[PDB]
C-alpha cells in the first residue's frame, strides 16, 4: 500500500533554528520528536539560495537555471496568461504526476510560481489549494483585511499582494486566524478528507513562516519573553507556531491511522536571513549566499513503516531528490521526456548508501554583474562569493568555510571548477529577471558571462 | 610642555576583542585600565577596511584614494627605488613633521608602505626603525630564522618575506624572542632614549598581532585554556601578549616620570578577520567590508594631564584625525601645501563637542569589477556591499545594519549618495593594483566606474 506524502516546507528558516539541528533558544518539541523518530539529514541542500527558484526546483525536479526561473517573480507579478510570468507549464510538476497516479493532492500556504491562471495550483496537479499566489503575506487577517478594504476605499491602483485576500480554489478564503494556525487547520482538514476517501494523499504545506514581516501571536511570544532582542523573540514565536501546528497535524495522522504509513518530509526552502531573526550557526552567511548558510537547510524524513528511528544521514542530498523519490514511492510513471536533475534516495536512505558519490551538488546565484557559485562533491566544496578569488574548503572539517585550501590543492580546485563550468553550458536564458539593472546587464552581455566566473589564476596572480 | 605621543596600532584586531570594547573571553587588563582612565571612542573609524591603505592614510593624513595607495603592496614587492612600489615620497608623513619639530621619532613592528630604500622609515621621518618592511611576519625567531637560513643556503629564489630577518635601522635585528615581546622591549628602549635626550618622543608601535599566522606562547595560551576553539584560543593569547607589553610600557613611562604628559592612542588598523579568530560583535561583517565590521575599530586616548577619566566620546572620529591632532599638539608647522582630510579633535575631545557635524566619514573599497561603499553622517550611514541595492541605516539605533530604511527615507538616501559621489570625483588613479584581474579591469575601464556605483533606482525597480 502506497504511502501518503507530507512535505512541510518552511520559509527562510535558519540552519540553527530548530532544536534537532542545534537550536538553544527556539523550542520545537513536535519537530524534534518527528526527527528523532526518523532520519535527520546533516548535509541537505536546496537548489538555489532564495525563494522562487528553490520552489521552482522542488516542484519541477530541475535546477532553475534549466527552466529559466532562477530569478524571483516581482511582487504583484502579472496575472494575465499572455505574460508568461510563471514557471513554464510544459515542465510537469510532481504534484500532477502524483495526481495522475490517484493521489489526493493539496497545496496550502505560499506559492510564488506564477499568479496567472495557467500557473495556478489547481491547474498544476493540486485538487485543493488554500493560500496566496505571491511571495509573502501579512499574518493577521484582522489587520490585513482592514488595510485591504481601506486601500480599496482610496482606489489604490497598486495594492501590495501581501495584503490581498487569500483563496480556496479560486474563491475568497475568509481566513479568521493567524495564518500559520490557518494553514495548520487546512492541513488537518485535507488529511481528514483523504482519509475519508481512503485515498493516498500528497500535501504540500508551504508555510510562509518565519519569513518577514516578523509577526507573532502573544501566546507564542510569551514562551520566549526572556529573549531580549525583539526580532529574535518574534522570530522564535513564529517558528514555535509552526511547531504547534505540526503537533496538531501529527495527532490527526494518528487518529486517522495514517501516521505509520505517511512519509513526512520537513525542510527549509533556503538558508535563514540573519538580518531578520534567523541564525545559521555554524554555517557562514545568510539567505541568498552560496556559502553553506545560503542553501544548506535542516531536513528530516519521518516514515515509521520503513525509516528507522534515531538515524543520521550524513551524505549530501538535494531537494531535487524529492521529485524522483516521491514518484518512485507512488509507483507513478514519469511523463514521456521528463528531465530530472536529482535522484530517488529512498533506498540509499534505508541502507545508508551515498547517493552523490563522485557527483556534484551545485549552486549558482546571479548578482549585479557577476555570479556567486558553490559546488560540493564528497568532503570538498568550492565557493566564489562577491567575485572574490575562488575558495576550496574541506567542508567536512571546516563547516564554516574559514580556511581556504585553494593554494594547497590547486588540482582539485581546477577539476571542480571544470565540472561546474560544464554544468553552466546547459543553462537557458532567464524568462524574467528581477531589476531594471538586471535587464540592462543581460541585454548588454555583461551578464551572465560564465567565462569570467570560472577564471582562477588572474584573480590571485600579481601583475608584478 | 609638549606631550609625548605613543601610537599603539594593532593589526586586524576585532571590535569585540578587547575588554574595554565588550570582550567577554579575551582579557586585556592593562589596555582596559588605560581606557578607563582616559576617553573611549565608541564610533572610531579607520580610512580603509584593510592594512596597507589604512596605514598609508594614518601616516599621510589623507584618504588612500587621493594618494593612489588604495591597494595593498603584494608580498615581496620591489626593493628598487625605480619601481616606486611605495607611498609617494612627496606625501609628507606626520613622523617627519614631528621630527622637524624636535621630537625623537621611532617606528616599531610592521611597515608595509614600501620596501625600496626611498620608502624606508629612516627616510620618512623616523630616527629609529626596528621591525620588518612588508605586511606580516612569523612570530618565533627560533623557527623563522632556521627556515630563512636553510632556504638561503639552498639558493631558494622565492623566500617568503614573512621569514626575512628583521632589521634595526638597516642592520640585522638578531631578534631572540616572540616578536610581540620583542617589539615591547624596543618601545621601552626607545622611551629611555627619548628621556636621555630630554626630547619629546613620537613612537609608532605597529604590532603585527593578532594578524595571521596565529602563533602564541604556551604560557599565554594557558591563560585561555577554557577557550575550546583552537584558533580563538591562540588569537586570545596573541592579543594578551600585546596587553602584557602595554603594561611593561606603562611601567617604564612611570619610572621615567613621562606617564602623565604622554598621549597614548590605541587602535586597530582595520576590522577583525572573522575567519582567523577575530570577533567584531555587534558589527556586521569582517576585515575588508564596508559594513561597520570592516573599518570601525576600538580606540582610546589616554593623557592624564588633560583627558578626564571614565570618558566616553560618542561622536564619530577618523584615524585621519591623528595627523592634524598630533602636529597641533606638537605645535608644528605643516609643510607648505600639505593636504589633510581629517581634523584636530583634541579640543572636541576635551569639551565633548561634535567634530563631524554635517560632515562625512567615508570608505570605498575596490572589488573585482565593482565598488563597496560606506558613508556616515551623524546617526545615518549608507552602505553598498557586493553591488547589491543601496542600504540606509540609522547606525545609532541599528548598529548591526539589519534594517534597510532606504525605501522609507529616499530623500536622505539620495542626498548622502550625492555627497559621496562628489567625494569620488577627486580621486586619483591607483599607483598599483593587487591582481592581474585588477589590471585588466582598470585598463579596459571596467574599473572604477564610479558612475554605476552610485546608481540607485535601477537596482530596485522592476522592469515589468
Ligand atoms: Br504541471
Ligand atoms: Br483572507
Ligand atoms: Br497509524
Ligand atoms: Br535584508
Ligand atoms: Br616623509
Ligand atoms: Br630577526
Ligand atoms: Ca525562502
Ligand atoms: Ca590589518
Ligand atoms: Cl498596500
Ligand atoms: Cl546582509
Ligand atoms: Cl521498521
Ligand atoms: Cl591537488
Ligand atoms: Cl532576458
Ligand atoms: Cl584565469
Ligand atoms: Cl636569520
Ligand atoms: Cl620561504
Ligand atoms: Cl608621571
Ligand atoms: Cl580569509
Ligand atoms: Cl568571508
Ligand atoms: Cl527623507
Ligand atoms: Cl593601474
Ligand atoms: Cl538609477
Amino acid at each position: 500500500t502506497r504511502p501518503n506524502i507530507l512535505v512541510v516546507l518552511c520559509d527562510d528558516l535558519g540552519y540553527a533554528d530548530v532544536g534537532f539541528n542545534g537550536s538553544t533558544d527556539i523550542l520545537t518539541p513536535e519537530l524534534d520528536n518527528l526527527a528523532q523518530n526518523g532520519s535527520i539529514f546533516t548535509s541537505a541542500y536546496v537548489a538555489h539560495p532564495f525563494c522562487g527558484p528553490s520552489r521552482s526546483a522542488i516542484l519541477t525536479g530541475r535546477y532553475p537555471h534549466l527552466t529559466g526561473t532562477a530569478y524571483n517573480l516581482f511582487h504583484n507579478s502579472s496575472e494575465d496568461d499572455k505574460d508568461n510570468m510563471g514557471v513554464p507549464v510544459e515542465e510537469t510538476y510532481m504534484s500532477k504526476v502524483l495526481q495522475n497516479a490517484g493521489y489526493y493532492t493539496s497545496a496550502i500556504g505560499k506559492w510564488h510560481l506564477g499568479a496567472a491562471p495557467k500557473f495556478h495550483p489547481n491547474k498544476r496537479g493540486f485538487d485543493d489549494f488554500y493560500g496566496f499566489l505571491g511571495g509573502g503575506h501579512d499574518y493577521f487577517p484582522s489587520e490585513y483585511q482592514k488595510t485591504y478594504k481601506a486601500q480599496k476605499k482610496a482606489g489604490n491602483p497598486n495594492i501590495r499582494d501581501y495584503v490581498f485576500p487569500m483563496e480556496h480554489n479560486g474563491k475568497p478564503a475568509n481566513e479568521t486566524e493567524y495564518i500559520t494556525d490557518g494553514f495548520s487547520r487546512e492541513a488537518i482538514k485535507n488529511i481528514k478528507i483523504a482519509a475519508a476517501k481512503k485515498q493516498p494523499f500528497f500535501i504540500y504545506l508551504a508555510y510562509n513562516a518565519p519569513h518577514v514581516p516578523l509577526q507573532a501571536k502573544a501566546e507564542d511570544v510569551a514562551k520566549f519573553a526572556h529573549i531580549k532582542d525583539k526580532d529574535r523573540r518574534t522570530y522564535a514565536a513564529m517558528v514555535y507556531a509552526v511547531d504547534r501546528g505540526v503537533g496538531k497535524i501529527v495527532q490527526t495522522l494518528k487518529e486517522t491511522k495514517q501516521f505509520d504509513n505517511t512519509l513526512i518530509v520537513f525542510l527549509s526552502d533556503n538558508g535563514g536571513n540573519f538580518n531578520h531573526g534567523a541564525n545559521n550557526y555554524p554555517l557562514k552567511g545568510t539567505k541568498g549566499d552560496t556559502w553553506e548558510g545560503g542553501y544548506r537547510v535542516p531536513m528530516f524524513f519521518h516514515w515509521p513503516k520503513k525509516i528507522k528511528k534515531d538515524q543520521r544521514f550524513d551524505f549530501p542530498v538535494s531537494s531535487l531528490d524529492l521529485y524522483p523519490t516521491f514518484t518512485g514511492l507512488a509507483e507513478a510513471k514519469l511523463p514521456k521526456g521528463k528531465q530530472l536533475d536529482g535522484k530517488n534516495i529512498m533506498d540509499d536512505v534505508l541502507k545508508n548508501t551515498e547517493p552523490y558519490k563522485d557527483e556534484m551538488i551545485y549552486s549558482l546565484r546571479y548578482r549585479e554583474g557577476y555570479n556567486d557559485v558553490g559546488a560540493r562533491m564528497g568532503d570538498w566544496k568550492i565557493t566564489r562569493m562577491g567575485n572574490e578569488p575562488w575558495r576550496l574548503h574541506n567542508i567536512t572539517q571546516d563547516i564554516g568555510e574559514k580556511k581556504n585550501l585553494a593554494g594547497r590543492y590547486p588540482d582539485r580546485l581546477k577539476e571542480m571548477i571544470a565540472k561546474t563550468q560544464e554544468w553552466t553550458k546547459s543553462f537557458v536564458k532567464p524568462l524574467w529577471v528581477y531589476s531594471v539593472k538586471d535587464k540592462e546587464l543581460w541585454e548588454s552581455g555583461q551578464m551572465p558571462n560564465y567565462e569570467a566566473t570560472f577564471e582562477v589564476d588572474k584573480l590571485v596572480d600579481s601583475p608584478y
